[PDB]
């Protein structure tokens, strides 16, 4: 069943991710910014829709493309954190898709008490959006998992992983296997509206 | 300690919370839409600001004038709720207010799962955009209380409300007995990030 990938872009946890689909020959849509990203990407047998998510336009084409049993997956970050996730939850819906896996970070939503506070001094405002994010597909008509991951880092997957509910984590977690993470999740039978902390516990950055 | 409020035009809650405020000789600060509303509540002696909950100016008007020490409440229910929310927050922030009573609705937030399709139906999307309200200042710098009444109904206030917490909930409350809700928490030592749901057992409208 087809993915569509929101904040595939770049080398992150969405290229990561985008990779497994293709290295599986599943169907995937994409959105992309950059026109160059974009054919690059479509030469790999991606369907490209390129523009921003916050365009309502664009993202109801890369939905339509996908199709109404389609996955959505987004990874996505930056400016307009909230409002972009809002528009893909809306369009989602609008084109009869039903499941969506959404990417955040330790630190949103409940788990926003256990937040440090030097973590909130450099990522308080990303997190506060992108719990907004959470929200609004918490209240939709979607299929849900939210994945939180601890601190980003690169290198292989560790198959080390762990996901975590219902309890204060912190910690870290590659790249690599949040990808992993995502992909089991998405091969189950259902999300079934679950919300999950990733960390590996005790892996550091060097 | 001076109030300001929002949404306390018209006759509702906010309305019935002012009275309360007034009868006591507290400093009331309050943005109403329309000039005549605003005048007449000036000569009660309101310092009313004139404008839009999401008019960044006017609202840091009127937390100026309020003062560091002064309580928010918000009993707002307009089009925009979710963005007026914000900037009541944000310039709450800026103006180095630290206090705020937020009212909602039975629905928001994790009571989202237990209401009932036909509210979904009528009020779906302003219950969401009020989560995403009470979201925002959840994670704020702000200490808060966040009220979430059943269905309101008119009529003098029974003094036999509830405030409920961690359970699923159902019923009705007189929009009276919110405002005197409102007043107890509010002069209460602290607000300490509380959730409450608002329901007069066996309550109905008839």
């Amino acid at each position: 069943t087809p993915w569509l990938l929101f904040g595939a872009g770049g080398k992150g946890v969405g290229a990561r991710t985008l990779e497994l689909a293709l290295a599986e020959q599943r169907p995937v849509v994409a959105v992309i910014r950059h026109a160059d990203a974009a054919t690059k990407l479509a030469q790999q047998g991606v369907q490209v829709f390129t523009g921003d998510a916050c365009d309502a336009s664009v993202v109801a084409a890369a939905c339509r493309a996908a199709g109404p049993d389609a996955l959505i997956i987004s990874t996505m970050g930056g400016a307009q954190d909230y409002l972009a996730h809002r528009t893909v939850i809306d369009e989602a819906e609008k084109a009869g898709i039903s499941r969506m896996i959404l990417v955040t970070s330790l630190g949103c939503g409940d788990s926003w008490p256990f937040l440090s506070e030097r973590a909130k001094a450099a990522f308080g405002q990303a997190v506060r959006e992108k719990t907004l994010a959470e929200s609004w597909l918490q209240t939709s008509q979607l299929d849900y998992a939210i994945l939180r991951p601890g601190g980003l880092l690169d290198g292989a997957a560790t198959g080390k992983a762990q996901r975590i509910q219902n309890q204060e984590c912190h910690g870290f977690v590659r790249r690599a296997d949040v990808a992993a993470h995502i992909h089991e999740l998405a091969n189950a039978p259902a999300l079934n509206q679950q919300v999950y902390s990733l960390i590996e516990p005790d892996l550091k950055p060097a």
